[PDB]
């Protein structure tokens, strides 16, 4: 009998995680990693936060069981997540209109929402920005949903093309899902202004879209509360919305897989009915979520002293990135770039669209050992005072 | 516009996890939990193994980063898993015919296999024992696979109905998946003998089935090596197979979600091609797996001292369950049961199929505070010297 696996064709590499694999294999001592979106400190390490180490020490000495969590995970994790998203006294919370499931990462939260929608509703289509995180298409396609692209980035002026965005989204019908990044747009670093958010919120209700927010970077743009303003403007207006959030980056907890999928409906009875189906989709996927990372997050947010430490550590990460954006721009001019790179200062979060071509990015890797994503997305949080000079000399050499 | 969530139908409660919720809500003193398949110790607690605490201490002191694992997880975890399943000197390992992905629990391994098969092969149908773990059907159905049932249990003789099993698999075609429990069948506790496994292995290769093994209880029947004899009979004869394994129960690591999906193909080049697509299916689901639980397992399995502790702790658990089996039978007799429950002593693992009707299980819950799954499955590992007599009086009362 001819084997079931004989005719399988190999998958292409992941544009982000395959780049990381090349980086590990590169033998050259001076290689620079500006690929995957993780935070590096000044010394070029990816450290464990001090708030996290303290919480893990508490867990080690006080955990008495590894008994299964419920399908939706740790209750306090869910409540603390809703408060971070919608605010201490939100009406969504007091009206019991939101339910949260702890998930394995923000990716897990996106797939759970996708599965939930495809199996329980009439949704067929998800609208994603052009460009976006590459894995968005793969998540939604694997759940059986069609993916459509709306306009976003103006590459000539390095800005949000708000007119193009609104014209492209006039083709999105009622009952379609539209995906927004909450803040720190991946890959462009360009977010809407509050006014623009408010314009989209009203347009969204008028046209009957189902908004889905991907919130992987809360706290890296301006602050925990400030970064949620766009989401809260939507939440004041809509009867239904979905939030897939991640704690991978703002807690430095990447490999423990800590995220949430939050469901909002018109009233408490509807959201409970809908959440029963979300729990079924989870049970048929990974059954119930991993405890260690979520327990760390809930321990930190629940304890005023740890939370104080964590917010300061997050502030330090946000400010180190802003210092590198400035240093990057200044050093490019010193190293002989005659192009204006000022737009990089106006971008938020870890990433900037460098403007480099695929051929230039390929040269940076092969000839200079500098690793960026083929779209020209560069991880500013991968820049340090020590690698800035070689990094900028390499960029000027390929311009 | 009308709400997207309004036409949603509520999902029923999970037959196992809903029971556990009912048990938590019950305020009657003396209630007894014989539902979900976790190990309880002699005091009715669900403890953390000593080997696990020691391993977690080492991780706390020595971890310097939470940087993302690769899509397929910790490499040493995969190699140690293959040795456990196939034996230290297996030809499968020497010929590099197997690849292992670390997954979030045994459920996550099953789902990853289902998504991989549905998208990359012409597999359309999965055959599962009747009865089986109720979540099997949900997992494969979530990928759009048809699930059929084969005969398994002789409810009259409390034995494997091997003749009916053979006859009911007559219509399973070449390229169909046939699912086998590796040991400690859930829910019946009845496993094939070695000769029966050898007969099934021959039949499987003649009919061209793709075998898929669900190994959630390795070490709870007779021992770690003995419990894998049936898998290893299949492995000696098949070019291709899939193994979904769990460390939830044999490490008491339930809520850390530690499992593995192992792919076996004819040769190294084929399994690597196939495994590239299994990685693509993981990336579109939860991206990469949770580190803490698998790090514990890998640390214990890699260190001779910790491993000898763990193997003794697993022996202790296995032996406690076997003593409860014998105590359960003796105490039913002392409390006046006329039905013969001797078959309980012949069954393996945590569960016995008691033979109680749905009506009798409901009476036990409502009238006596005794919680079993509605199929009559009772968790013997939830019985203690302290709750044995009240439990047995309750059962006798409903017979
Ligand atoms: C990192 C990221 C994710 C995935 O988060 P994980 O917690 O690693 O699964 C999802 N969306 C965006 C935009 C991201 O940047
Ligand atoms: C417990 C169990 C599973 C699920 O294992 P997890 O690691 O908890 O996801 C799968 N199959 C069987 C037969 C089980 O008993």
């Amino acid at each position: 009998h001819v084997g079931t696996f004989e005719n399988i064709t190999a998958a292409p590499a992941d544009p982000i995680l395959g780049l990381a694999d090349l980086f590990r294999a590169d033998e050259r001592p001076g290689k620079i990693n500006l690929g995957i979106g993780v935070y590096f400190d000044e010394t070029g390490k990816i450290p464990v936060l001090t708030s996290v180490k303290k919480a893990e020490q508490y867990l080690l000495e006080n955990e008495t069981t590894k008994y299964y969590l419920g399908i939706d995970g740790i209750p306090e994790f869910g409540r603390c997540t809703q408060e971070l998203l919608f605010g201490k006294g939100s009406a969504l919370i007091n009206d019991k209109r939101a339910r949260t499931a702890q998930t394995p990462g923000g990716t897990g939260a996106l797939r759970v929402a996708a599965d939930f929608l495809a199996k329980n509703t009439s949704v067929k289509r998800v609208w994603v920005s052009n460009p976006s995180w590459p894995n968005h298409k793969s998540v939604f396609n694997s759940a059986g949903l069609e993916v459509r692209e709306y306009a976003y980035y103006d590459a000539e002026n390095h800005t949000l093309d708000f007119d193009a965005l609104i014209n492209s989204l006039n083709e999105a019908q009622a009952g379609d899902v539209v995906l927004f990044h909450g803040c720190c747009h991946n890959p462009t670093g360009i977010d809407p202004t509050l006014e623009q958010w408010q314009t989209l919120a009203q347009l969204s209700v008028e046209k009957g879209w189902l908004p889905l927010f991907d919130f992987a970077y809360q706290g890296f743009a301006r602050g925990l509360e400030e970064d949620a303003e766009g989401l809260r403007a939507f939440a004041a207006m809509h009867k239904e919305l979905i939030v897939a959030s991640s704690y991978s980056k703002n807690f430095g907890l990447y490999n423990e897989r800590v995220g949430a999928c939050t469901l909002v409906a018109a009233d408490s009875e509807t959201v409970d009915r809908a959440f029963s189906q979300m729990k079924a989709a989870i049970r048929a996927n990974y059954s119930n979520p991993p405890a260690h990372g979520a327990s760390v997050v809930a321990t930190i947010l629940s304890n005023d002293a740890l939370r104080a430490i964590w917010e300061q550590e997050l502030t330090d990460m946000r400010q180190r990135i802003q210092r590198m954006r400035q240093l990057f721009v200044n050093t490019l001019q010193e190293k002989g770039a005659n192009r204006d790179f000022s737009f990089i200062i106006k971008q938020n979060g870890m990433f900037s669209f460098s403007g480099l071509t695929k051929e230039q990015v390929l040269r940076l890797r092969e000839e200079f050992g500098v690793y960026a994503v083929a779209s020209g997305r560069v991880n500013v949080a991968g820049m340090t005072p020590d690698n800035m000079a070689p990094l900028c000399e390499a960029i000027v050499a390929v311009l």
